């Protein structure tokens, strides 16, 4: 059995719902208590077992407010997450992502016993909107011991990650006007280097500010990643190989892995 393996066995519908089996609670860390970033709220499973502890920052203008949907819905599927406030609302893609990492460092020892408590050290992931999500990809490449980086329409002026070895699946929006996925998404997939296990979501019809609402999409494909890696849970593969239909009708426009992992 794995030890890591929590929650009932996964169907679409349970993925796609708007919570999942977990209940969760809330932490407040304030801006003023939580060093190198501006605090946030950690979202965590009532029921006690550990889990995976997972970061998520919010782009340029945004706060917690802007990912506090996805990072609730995470936890509800069995995941202890922070959804962060930055310094600054102004802060650059690799601010972001010294941030993220002061973030994961926060729920580890600065954060109550509950949330320590609920937590396994050693099974840590990342996610970032837009320059949060370029963020993400900053902290997969300095940070191997990562279990998984997710980058929702994510944005940043370096467009090669040849160094990531973390599993990384980057989310990105058809209609993208900020980040667009020609300039962004694609060449960041693309660079990402073999045997790296990754994946590639197009959302059909989206905007950059799609990741800022709820999206079942987002939701459920977010919390397949993260089983499969954090958690090392293979009840989730087959949400994920071959994956999503794309074609015309889709809520994918496109999809790209490489399943099997
Ligand atoms: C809500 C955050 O908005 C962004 O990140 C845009 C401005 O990239
Ligand atoms: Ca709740
Ligand atoms: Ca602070
Ligand atoms: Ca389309
Ligand atoms: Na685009
Ligand atoms: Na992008």
């Amino acid at each position: 059995a794995n030890p890591y393996e929590r929650g009932p066995n996964p169907t679409e519908s349970m993925l796609e719902a708007r919570s999942g089996p977990f209940s969760v609670s809330e932490e407040r860390a304030s801006r003023f208590g939580a060093d190198g970033f501006g605090g946030g709220t950690i979202y965590y499973p009532r029921e006690n077992n550990t889990y995976g502890a997972i970061a998520i920052s919010p782009g340029y203008t945004g706060t917690q407010s802007s990912i506090a949907w996805l990072g609730e819905r995470i936890a509800s599927h069995g995941f202890v997450v922070i959804a962060i406030d930055t310094n600054t609302t102004l802060d650059q893609p690799d601010s972001r992502a010294r941030q993220l990492n002061a973030a994961l460092d926060y729920m580890l020892t600065d954060a109550s016993s509950a949330v320590r408590n609920r937590i396994d050290a050693s099974r840590l992931a990342v996610m970032g909107h837009s320059m949060g999500g370029g963020g993400t990809l900053r902290l997969a490449s300095q940070r191997p011991d990562l279990k998984a980086a997710i980058p929702l329409t994510p944005w940043h002026l370096n467009k090669s990650w040849r160094d990531i070895t973390v599993p990384t699946l980057i989310i990105g929006a058809e209609y993208d006007t900020i980040a667009s996925v020609t300039l962004h998404s694609k060449p960041f997939y693309n660079s990402i280097p073999s045997p790296t296990d990754k994946a590639y979501l197009e959302l059909d019809g989206a905007s950059h500010f799609a990741p800022n609402i709820t999206n079942k999409t987002i939701g459920m494909y977010s919390v397949a990643w993260l089983k499969r890696f954090v958690d090392e849970d293979t009840r989730y593969t087959q949400f994920l190989c071959p994956g999503p239909r794309t074609g015309l009708l889709s809520d994918v426009e496109e999809y790209r892995s490489t399943c099997p992992f």
